[PDB]
């Protein structure tokens, strides 16, 4: 289920990954090579990943994308994608983002998790994933497509790491028996202005299914979830453009509120 060659792989993760550090896109890689599977462009991803370790990054969670039943029936995918998160991509609540450093980002408001035991697949669900979760933490995800175009190509999207860029964890954090993640009410507002409202349940209808299904789509790899690792669940809101100038708070039921200065 592979149609990439290794040296292809190296090269596109390496492209592609160069279209972050130099802020510069690219044409999505499967108009090039179109046969590529999910499976090469995890191939690319975990080469980017590689590729960020070596150089010394430490990676510091995973986010997840499509975490929409809708949108995924739109892309003909029957399960999110993930990504992995970067130390470097971490902005403390009420900092700075510098968009000179970013292409055309967007934020999308989540919901975090911390899980406190591992967990696996496959055949993991919500039962498995309650048990497992530490904590949860008010998300706002700065994402970034790498690419120049305007239609969401699922498999491109993978290689391109989800279009991960930044993230800005913040509000207060809460166990599980504190918030019901499905009713979170989460309301983003940028430059004093209301501009999405959405709850918890707009991931997937319940957040911690994300949990699940992350670790269903990591061991197809052989992979799972270790106990402290730290998941962005999934965007609650519809996502929205961000430049320079732009001040966003976004508030979260219960939780407090995330923001982010733009520059
Ligand atoms: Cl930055
Ligand atoms: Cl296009």
């Amino acid at each position: 289920n592979r149609t990439l060659t290794r040296e292809q792989v190296l090269a596109l993760a390496e492209h592609i990954e160069n279209a972050e550090l130099n802020v510069h896109d690219i044409g999505k890689v499967t108009n090039d090579f179109p046969e590529m599977t999910f499976a090469d462009a995890y191939d690319v991803q975990w080469e980017i990943r590689r590729r960020k370790e070596a150089r010394g990054n430490k990676i510091v969670g995973l986010k997840m994308g499509l975490t929409s039943w809708a949108k995924m029936a739109q892309m003909g995918v029957e399960t999110p994608i993930y990504g992995f998160l970067a130390d470097y991509f971490s902005v403390p609540d009420g900092g700075v983002v510098d968009c000179s450093k970013l292409i055309h980002p967007k934020i999308e408001a989540e919901i975090s998790v911390v899980t406190k035991a591992p967990l696996h697949g496959p055949g993991c669900h919500l039962g498995d994933v309650i048990a497992a979760i530490d904590y949860v933490i008010p998300t706002v995800e700065v994402i970034d497509s790498r690419y120049e175009n305007f239609k969401f190509d699922p498999i491109s999207v993978v290689a391109d790491n989800a279009s991960s860029t930044r993230f800005i964890t913040g509000g207060r954090m809460a166990s599980l028996e504190e918030v019901d993640l499905r009713t979170l009410g989460v309301v983003m507002e940028k430059n004093g202005e209301v501009v999405e409202l959405g709850a918890g349940a707009a991931v997937l209808g319940h957040p911690l299914s994300s949990v699940a299904m992350l670790a269903n789509l990591l061991a197809e790899r052989g992979e799972h979830i270790p106990a402290g690792t730290f998941i962005m669940t999934g965007g609650i809101t519809a996502a929205v453009p961000v430049a320079p100038g732009d001040n966003i708070t976004v508030r979260y039921q219960g939780l407090g509120s995330v923001s982010a200065r733009f520059i």
